[PDB]
């Protein structure tokens, strides 16, 4: 099962264009090449606060660079994790803010009630790829890179992957691209849209059947934001905005 219109509306949220393609796909490895203000974090966060609440017992990770930039995504789904429990009774939630550590508790019946027993919990963490140390594992139903093209390979090849694989869990890897590295490559396993300028061998690329890839430029979510970022480039060096802005592999 996927997020329905359902509970977008019981979260207040209403995607856009890409978003929408993210959250109706199926496949265990979804890559994002989106420039900035593509609504990236939002999108992640509604993920999480899914599987939290329709899969009792999930555990997921969110990780990022570093711990103040995982903090943003983890904040998001604090918030809806939160306020959402109010319309399920028999959920009650748990905080360790400086732990990054979110658990939400179901019950055999409503928490206000006489005799409830504890029967499932679910857990979210904020992680950090330049605290390698703490990234001892745990099995994941579910994980988010964010920023995953300035992650090092190594953490998704060692501390993460291997632990998806057990519970057969899904990666939702996120990013403004930064030139032709590991995330880069796993883009093209799922980039099914064809030939486009920014993208190196599309048109010509091979899929594996488990990707599902995702682009776009700030322009494409915001276009009447476009003459905007153009005329940035007067005070922005041209790879930075080609990469931040126009989402673009060089």
């Amino acid at each position: 099962l996927r997020p329905s219109d359902k509970f977008f509306e019981l979260l207040g949220y209403k995607p856009h264009h890409v978003q929408l393609a993210i959250h109706r796909s199926t496949a265990k490895r979804r890559v994002a090449c989106l420039g900035r203000q593509s609504g990236k974090s939002e999108a992640a966060s509604v993920e999480a606060v899914f599987e939290l609440f329709a899969r009792p017992g999930s555990q997921g990770w969110i990780i990022a660079p570093t711990y103040d930039q995982a903090e943003i995504i983890f904040g998001r789904v604090v918030e809806k994790v939160e306020r959402l429990a109010e319309v399920f009774p028999a959920t009650e939630v748990q905080l360790q803010r400086r732990r990054l550590r979110l658990l939400v508790h179901h019950y055999d019946r409503p928490v206000n009630a006489p005799g409830a027993k504890r029967v499932a919990t679910s857990e979210f963490r904020g992680k950090s790829a330049d605290r390698p140390d703490n990234l001892a594992g745990a099995t994941l139903d579910f994980v988010i890179l964010d920023e995953a093209a300035m992650i090092p390979f190594s953490v998704w090849s060692e501390a993460i992957e291997p632990t998806l694989s057990v519970r057969d869990g899904w990666a939702l890897i996120i990013s403004t691209p930064k030139g032709l590295n590991w995330f880069y490559e796993f883009f093209l396993m799922g980039w099914r849209g064809g030939l486009k300028e920014g993208i190196p061998n599309s048109g010509i690329n091979q899929t594996h059947p488990d990707f599902e890839s995702f682009h776009a430029a700030s322009w494409d979510v915001w276009p009447e934001r476009r003459e905007w970022y153009m005329e940035r480039r007067l005070y922005i060096p041209d790879l930075e905005f080609r990469q931040e802005y126009g989402a673009e592999f060089v």
